């Protein structure tokens, strides 16, 4: 078999697949990350479902007024004019052939709650070590005409707007109250958001932006420790 490239944009950024051998920062164009997937098994419960991350493609954004309004509200590029105006940061992992089959099965079970497997293009933000170890591969990837970055086809888990766990569109006030208090077998819903925002904030990817995630964390923090009990 071949190896696999797996894109992480939520908890896979800071709780990675097993056995990976490369981990590269990745610019995902044409998708917005939203906390519009409910979690009844990890970060919430059947009685009180949490919220976890999913990616919403441009082609779905432009099919509902509520989605288009929400992306413009939080984006510097408002009004969003084209798919490349939507930017989400993540990382891509390489799993070598010897482990790809087993890691795929682990990730399928880890993401069982409504995610499906897709293939998307990302722009790589490589460092010099990546360029030393993977230069022969990078030279064979196309360079994007606008960004000048190498473009890589990578697999990705996405809760599509059709899946049973999808709760979008949801206003930030409603999403933040749920994240502030939900808690499941994996831990608090708050930890999932806070670790994701920290893992992105601590990535050495500079400004060359969708403010949703930082706005969400700010709202969650205001609601935290102000529950009725």
């Amino acid at each position: 078999n071949s190896g696999i490239w797996v894109l992480g944009y939520g908890s896979l950024i800071y709780k990675p697949p097993s056995h990976y051998t490369h981990r590269i920062p990745a610019i995902i164009h044409g998708f917005a990350r939203r906390f519009w997937q409910m979690s009844t098994d990890h970060r919430g419960t059947p009685a009180n479902p949490g919220r976890v991350a999913t990616l919403i493609p441009y082609e779905d954004i432009i099919r509902q007024t509520a989605f288009l309004k929400n992306v413009n509200m939080y984006s510097e590029s408002a009004p969003i004019q084209d798919p490349d105006d939507l930017v989400t940061i993540g990382v891509v992992y390489y799993i070598p052939p010897e482990h790809a089959q087993e890691v795929r099965e682990y990730l399928n079970v880890r993401e069982q709650n409504g995610y499906t497997l897709h293939e998307v293009e990302v722009h790589l933000e490589t460092n010099r070590e990546h360029e030393a170890e993977l230069g022969e591969m990078l030279e064979q990837l196309p360079r994007h005409n606008k960004s000048g970055k190498r473009v890589l086809l990578t697999s990705v888990y996405i809760g599509t707007i059709d899946n049973e766990a999808f709760v979008g569109p949801e206003t930030m006030d409603e999403t933040a109250k749920v994240i502030a208090v939900s808690h499941g077998p994996s831990g608090s819903n708050y930890e999932y958001l806070a670790k994701l925002e920290q893992a992105l904030a601590q990535m050495p990817i500079m400004k060359e932006t969708d403010h949703y995630l930082t706005a969400l964390l700010e709202t969650v923090n205001k609601y935290r420790h102000h529950h009725h009990h």
